[PDB]
């Protein structure tokens, strides 16, 4: 169970974004129903009043939390990958629009899942803003907790992969648009019960065999990290 508090841009805290520039759900409950509209931007997808200004090449950092800011972030048990997607805001996240900017499942050297390192990073993971058209976008951060993912939700609704999905309203101001935004996958729709990385047993299967759900990261992605950028105790 985890939620986004806000974002940072180039290491500058944009402030509490909950229901302001994040389309925040009412609580930190996972989405599990792969067919639900809740997969798009979680259970309360609506336009919120603010959209954070960035430029292409900026570092945009999502900051997650559990109950309060800069707490335990997410239960240790919730091992799994992290992805970030982007879509034009005009889409409202409908259609084949979600382009993947970031994927991290499991770091072989460190022996740590993305979620494990997210905790260590005080809830913070980043993407570099791509050189798409200036305009309004949705950045959809997605944490998949796999601790009950050996079952399918569709078969057993008490279990299943858990999706912690947060859509941030971001406005790209300066960009040369050298990498126009390509089509993307639909949410709901890109993940089905037979998609790799939806059903997995993290207890018996080595993490080095885990394949995260497609799609692949777009060649226009400028990178990202799971790493603390800013200190919530100070700003
Ligand atoms: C999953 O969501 C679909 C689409 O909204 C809905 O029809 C279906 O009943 C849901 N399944 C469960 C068990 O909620
Ligand atoms: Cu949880």
């Amino acid at each position: 169970h985890t939620l986004v508090w806000g974002v940072w841009v180039n290491g500058v805290d944009q402030g509490d974004g909950r229901n302001i520039y994040i389309r925040s759900p009412p609580n930190n409950n996972p989405v599990k129903n792969l067919t639900s509209p809740d997969m798009t931007c979680n259970v309360d997808n609506r336009v919120v009043p603010k959209s954070v200004p960035v430029n292409a090449g900026d570092t945009l950092t999502f900051e997650w939390y559990h109950n309060t800011r800069d707490d335990d972030i997410i239960a240790s048990s919730h091992h799994g990958p992290i992805a970030v997607y982007i879509a034009p805001a005009a889409s409202n996240g409908q259609g084949n629009v979600w382009v993947k900017l970031f994927e991290d499942a499991y770091n072989v050297t460190n022996s740590t899942w993305a979620v494990d390192r997210l905790i260590t990073a005080h809830g913070q993971h980043s993407v570099v803003v791509p050189h798409v058209a200036p305009g309004d976008y949705l950045f959809r951060a997605e944490i998949i907790a796999l601790h009950e993912a050996d079952s399918l939700y569709s078969q057993n609704p008490i279990r299943g992969a858990q999706f912690y999905i947060s859509c941030a309203q971001i406005t790209i101001n300066s960009s040369d648009d050298s990498t126009p935004l390509p089509a993307g996958v639909p949410f709901p729709g890109a993940y089905t019960d037979s998609t790799p990385g939806i059903q997995f047993n993290i207890y018996t299967t080595p993490a080095t065999s885990y394949v995260a759900p497609p799609p692949s990261v777009w060649s226009g992605a400028l990178g990202g990290s799971i790493a603390q950028v800013g200190d919530a105790s100070l700003e």
